[PDB]
């Protein structure tokens, strides 16, 4: 029946190919897709076609102009549709070429293009938590329907049935994600339950936020094959239950270098002083998630600590002892943007001065 | 069990092959189909035998007199019994030879074969749009029994348990169509939630008819085997939703060689003048989806436009720019005969004067 | 599991073999079988054990005089167990080598092993109608229990979930009966909804009922896979619906030669003159569906014509326009006995004058 | 628990009383009410104090401008709430004393008023016709969802769980209406399953229409307690199920005097010039009822006669033999507004030559 | 809620009353209702209105010609509305007083009022047997679905929750009729599970038909708010199951007094000679039920006896004893008419020589 055609293998009849083409709608958070078809395997990111759609069905066009431009930026696997198919992150334009304001991806390359920061070559590993919900309840999965699980204590990185709900899906992920090409570095369980991460490892540049917004892209799909729904709210339920960040850890060429901790020192130094507009850009509703409490720092006091989870920002007992590696950027909300994040805390942390 | 039957390889047994016979019944809008056993593989429709139905079955033919005859049009490879089995689009006579009443693919294909309509080789593409019920309540797939799901705005191209619904068969199909030989070149999810499209990609003349046909009858087998039901009603529900259209895309020859835009508002205005001839042929219910909102033009103007989704024609910002292309006919409606609407288009456009 | 046991591969393990003995039980209308292990794998009949069964369990015997023997007459591949697998089609006799009362392929064999018979070399396509109804209930498959569809029109070899149920089994059957080495000619859905047929292609003489038998074996026991079940009832639902024949089409060598049309109109004639008799032996219950509505012939006129499927009789328009072919008997009920009918066809259009 | 609350017998504890006022909403078609405390018992309507509601809510006025008087006009005994609490029929105006345009009762009394009419002393008997359905799914009480029941024939005025549906409201209905001072004349079950009919017996002028709205209130009360929906529409159901009409039934002073008989051919005449002009005003969607099958005359011809059905105004055998009574005029749909049908029919009859 | 207000008593609010007129549709087994409003109390049959209804939707009327004659004959009180409502039983007349055919009252009454056989006067007991269904799937009370309960033997006069289905519904219907005024003798469970027996008591001439219509009435109404079906077909469940009977008991005057048995053997003695002519009018079906087997006497012979309850006639031992009383005609099916059974005895038995 139904699976042996959604599995069909193509390769046996054509030399065809299906492309989804992924972009972010007028909210500035909601994916959007559709495919279409080319006439054979394709690994050139610029030897793809660009292509449009109704703008005005998304909140970015209106509906007498209502064509809005795709650009192709990045290709992976489709480990949906398998065989040579594929998913092809996009950036947004008008027709005239102009990037629309919801399109962030385009300051970020600036950004990352610029000289001096690329040979400083940064690297981010995001780690992005996120919520499972149940459809139509909207709460969380495995919680009993108007009721709580037992409290916090058990639920990070458990196991058992009663602990763990949905290592289904997030398996599922892990591998669909390595699987298309995607640079994800580890899975956990997390602290409040029905809570999940995924790491996308160390990525440079530009392609770190395009690695974020396509794992979300697979995460959301799987989701939905599931029959669940995922929020990547900061803070689902209020009370004593964890909210959900999306922590960036970040290292530049002279971080990672001997005696890389100082210019690290100096990084934090500068990030200090920008808090207040790191923050503005970090998430909408983090109000709710930072407090000073469930391993956050308070929104207001900006701080940092060797391996401090309660800090803005933690360094690692590992790389403190090598005098060199990374930090970890603990502010930034689950439902941050990951070209903004990413893009700002290099400006904030090479250019500026 | 029952799978392992439906799934059997024949090959390993005997060279012989089932066919498929499908046709067009009484109503002009339902798709009937019977199997045949053949002796071995076919490639050529014309090496097919004709065959016959009981035609007062299906509102076409007496009791007394019964017999109605098909004609083999166009072979498909047969996604469902996979193996060297045969999909046979056909075409109905009386055993006079006469075409039947409800026979538009003859009219069509005299259209197509006269000479200075073949010399200009005309392409269609057509959007498919449908919406998939709840079997027996008729309520659309996601919605809740006597109940709306939230407003529109994220469905369209949307990913996620709670904002699309039915991507199972729509994949499927997907793959089904391109098994099957079909020029399928895309797929979305619409703005309405539960209504979707494919579309079948640029096809010349009579082909993109039979294509489109045999698109439909493999998404309602599909839609069959998972217990859902299908309308191409162009506006199953009143009010604020979005109705369901089959949008022809066209160009000739001339209008996709240098200075094809020209010949394009060209065949814009004449296509102005044979609006009201256009409309009655057009699917029937119309009247309830042209509105001039929920991206249609109303019934009773004729407009057009470049990226105007609220205009009758519709030409790319593409094809504009590039002075050469094709346009988009936004009036049929889904429950249009592509047979009818292709070939009145491009005798309008070409014949005509 | 279950389905991992039921599919193992014995080939791997020895070169034993599995044979279903099939026979008809004490009613004319009752499929019994039971399974022995042989040694290794058998393609002729002859070579098969005679084997006995409890006839005094299946209204054959007395309890005292149990013993009923089985002659292997046909062999086919069993599409259930598979591998070298098989089926195996029997006659019954007394231990004293009597053929029992219900035996009715003993009197078949000799009309057609009768020489004037055998060089006619008549050949038999048998329509084998049916309707799935649900267990317990005994309401036709997809009706509302207590309740009725709407009216016949749409389900006459349709698609959808609407309109077409159980899909399934007919598309298993057919498979299954393909691989067994059945030669069906084609399926199609039927009037009634729930109804369905299909067609024992051009079979000679005795391996006609021999064929329809094992097909109806085949039928039931993937009913029963499904949890459906099978009646042949002619007319299972009284009012506005159709029943269900076993139409028989019937040729000789000298009807599908040159000017072959005159000896199909001579045999007709013989038809006519034996009607009375036909009947009787047609079916039982058939009084309710041969009333001159719903596409039969009332019981007590018999008619023939050249489309007519409101005759007792018809004649392809194919067959006439080349003035030879075969005709069609609409007469027999679906609970006919494919011998009796088969060899009574045979004996009043041959034999007889 | 919550019934003996609702139930609570107030006179033991205060002389207070709870009115309950009816008015009609902007489609015309919509009850609406609310409730008011009043100091103790009223029995004639002029002593009752007028009041007003948000017609912004009901579509009648606009949110700055938003009251809509409401003048009392007929009292009635309530029996929900039961003891000495009523209902109360409203009339809408203006605060500057019009009428709004969805007040038909203000006209109709008007004509009643005119002397010539009021000499005359006419008197209705309707036949208020409707259809039971299930919540959420809008399909008709009794009928098994996305199926039929059997076919018309067994439900007219039949008895049993199979034939007869919501008995229970039809018999509460009746014994409210009689409770609360409605002359409701009797009950029948109607032909097509499903549907019911009750008779507001004969009443003179404006009272007839006053009756016959809360008569429907009262029933619309009842299906609410019940979980079950009911609608006036004139053909819920297309194909072969009947309609719904509201018949009116009249009478003149000299109509039911010696030789009255002639008054009413007379009356029939004049009907019958004024078919067009009754038809517009007689409910809409009518079209769809009154097609001439299912005891309906085609809305294009006028036509009438004594025992018949079939016309669009029948004289009863009674009032044949007796040269004196009233007739039927069976055109008016089941959604008719009592006061325009009622007081066009007065005025066609007697006023206009 | 609903009970409130079905259950309301109207005697606190009007002298007005509500009767249900009761007759016999178009099949002659069908019972029919509706309801009228009358100005005060009525206990005289001859001082009831006649009315009519429409024949056409009854099977007894064209559509043109559509009024057929109701005439009161009996009053009872109403069990369901209670006070001083009343149910109405009628017999059916053409506008012109012809009593129409399915009128077997008519003839009934001519007998009984015939002055020998009023001299006689005559009485009846009638033993209605009767069968409970479930809804929908009309399989037996208490039976599970597909399936049977134990054989018989415990279900006669049983108790317990396995053995006796239905008591609620039976012993309501005991008190209706009585309330109602009915001679209702006794009841009792019968031999197959889920049947039922009520007797009407001894009743004179026309009287007893009367009353067993309209204890008919009361059951199927009673059913009907049990949301359980009942059949009166002879034979409901085929094979070792008992079938249903309306056994008439029978006395005349001269068979109750000094050496009436004499009498009695003279009566059963004529019953003899006229048996064909009896079972044609004893019920339809009846040769399902009437085989020698389960208390009954075969279709064929005719028989009597004393205690013997597998003749066509029983007389009792109280009455041998006596050598006076009254005989048991058993041959009647539970779908008799007793207007044509109980006058056809009486016919055969005084009248006849
Ligand atoms: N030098 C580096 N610069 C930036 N990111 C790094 C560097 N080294 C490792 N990472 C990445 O940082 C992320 C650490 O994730 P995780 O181990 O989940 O953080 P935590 O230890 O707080 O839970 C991983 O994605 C990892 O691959
Ligand atoms: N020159 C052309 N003539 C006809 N069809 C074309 C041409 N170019 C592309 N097409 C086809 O037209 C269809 C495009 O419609 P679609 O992708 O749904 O765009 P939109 O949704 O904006 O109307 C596809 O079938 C595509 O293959
Ligand atoms: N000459 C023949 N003799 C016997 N059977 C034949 C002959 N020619 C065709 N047939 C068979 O008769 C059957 C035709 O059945 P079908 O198409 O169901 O009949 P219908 O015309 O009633 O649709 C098939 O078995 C076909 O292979
Ligand atoms: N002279 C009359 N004038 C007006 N209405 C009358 C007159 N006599 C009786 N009626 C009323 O006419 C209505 C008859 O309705 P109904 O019993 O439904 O008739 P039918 O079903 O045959 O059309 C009742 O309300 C009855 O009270
Ligand atoms: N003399 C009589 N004439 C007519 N009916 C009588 C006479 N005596 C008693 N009956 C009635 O006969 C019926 C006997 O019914 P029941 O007791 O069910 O009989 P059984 O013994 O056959 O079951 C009761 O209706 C009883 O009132
Ligand atoms: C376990 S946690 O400290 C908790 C993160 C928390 N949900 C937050 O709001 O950032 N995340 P990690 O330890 O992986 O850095
Ligand atoms: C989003 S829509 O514009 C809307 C079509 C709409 N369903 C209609 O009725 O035409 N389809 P597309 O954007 O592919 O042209
Ligand atoms: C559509 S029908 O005519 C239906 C015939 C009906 N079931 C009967 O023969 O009883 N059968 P076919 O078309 O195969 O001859
Ligand atoms: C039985 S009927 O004739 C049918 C009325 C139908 N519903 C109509 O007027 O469309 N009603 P009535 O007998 O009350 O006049
Ligand atoms: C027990 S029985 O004899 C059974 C009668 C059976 N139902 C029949 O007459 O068909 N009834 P009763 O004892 O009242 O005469
Ligand atoms: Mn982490
Ligand atoms: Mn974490
Ligand atoms: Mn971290
Ligand atoms: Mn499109
Ligand atoms: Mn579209
Ligand atoms: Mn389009
Ligand atoms: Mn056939
Ligand atoms: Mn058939
Ligand atoms: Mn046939
Ligand atoms: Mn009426
Ligand atoms: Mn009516
Ligand atoms: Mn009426
Ligand atoms: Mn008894
Ligand atoms: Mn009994
Ligand atoms: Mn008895």
């Amino acid at each position: 029946c139904l699976t042996d055609l959604v599995n069909l293998n193509l390769s046996d009849t054509t030399e065809k190919i299906i492309a989804e083409y992924i972009w972010i709608g007028g909210s500035g958070m909601d994916l959007r897709s559709k495919a279409r078809t080319l006439p054979g395997p394709v690994t050139d990111p610029s030897k793809l076609p660009k292509w449009n759609y109704d703008g005005s069905s998304t909140g970015q066009a209106p509906g007498e102009d209502s064509e809005v431009i795709l650009y192709p930026q990045a290709i992976f696997k489709d480990p949906f549709r398998r065989g040579n198919n594929i998913l092809v992150m996009c950036d947004c334009y008008t027709p005239a070429g102009e990037p629309i304001p919801t399109n962030k991806r385009y300051s970020a390359a600036k950004i990352f293009s610029s000289p001096e920061v690329a040979a400083e070559e940064p690297w981010y590993g995001i780690e992005q938590e996120y919520t499972l919900l149940q459809k139509d309840t909207n709460w969380p999965l495995g919680w009993p329907i108007g009721g709580f699980p037992g409290p916090q204590g058990p639920y990070y990185c458990g196991i058992g049935a009663e602990k763990s709900f949905g290592r289904d899906i997030v398996d599922a992920h892990y591998k669909a994600c390595l699987y298309a090409g995607i640079n994800i570095s580890g899975i956990n369980g997390e602290v409040m339950p029905g809570q999940w991460e995924f790491q996308v490892g160390p990525s440079v540049g530009i392609s770190s936020g395009d690695q974020v917004w396509v794992a979300r892209y697979i995460l959301e799909r799987i989701t939905e094959i599931a029959g669940v729904v995922v929020t990547f709210d900061p803070k689902p339920i209020p009370g004593d239950w964890n909210g959900a960040g999306a922590h960036t850890n970040y290292s530049t060429e002279s971080m990672r270098k001997e005696g890389g901790y100082e210019v690290i020192k100096a990084a934090i130094e500068k990030l200090k002083l920008r808090h207040k507009e790191h923050i503005a850009a970090y998430g909408e509703g983090n109000e709710r998630r930072l407090t000073g409490r469930h391993e956050t720092a308070d929104i207001n006091t900006f701080s940092w600590g060797v391996a401090n989870r309660g800090a803005s920002v933690r360094v690692g007992r590992e790389t403190e002892q090598n005098g060199k590696g990374y930090f970890e950027d603990r502010r930034p909300a689950s439902n941050m943007d990951p070209y903004v994040v990413t893009s700002m805390i290099a400006e904030t942390t090479i250019v500026w001065k």
